[PDB]
């Protein structure tokens, strides 16, 4: 159902973040762009800061998916948004 979708996406936003720290401890700076794969649910996007020293991951859900939690994030220091009520990964 649609908190399974929700979680589904946490996921993939996680194991995204794990990725680019592999990128991170090898070059010492986020990458430019990371290739994401969207759903009929979610659309996912990477954005890195101008020094390429921090990112934001998000999950914007689609209007299929009709979700109180809305558009999730993900940041480099493990920031999760919304910060209470909505993530479980």
């Amino acid at each position: 159902g649609k908190q399974g979708r929700r979680f589904d996406a946490q996921q993939y936003l996680v194991t995204s973040a794990q990725a680019l720290e592999r990128h991170y401890s090898r070059n010492g700076l986020y990458p430019a762009s990371q290739s994401l794969a969207n759903s009929p649910y979610y659309s996912f996007s990477y954005t890195p800061t101008a020094d390429k020293f921090g990112f934001s991951l998000k999950a914007v859900p689609t209007n299929r998916q009709s979700d109180p939690c809305g558009t999730l994030s993900l940041d480099h220091k493990g920031v999760r948004v919304p910060a209470t009520n909505c993530w479980s990964h």
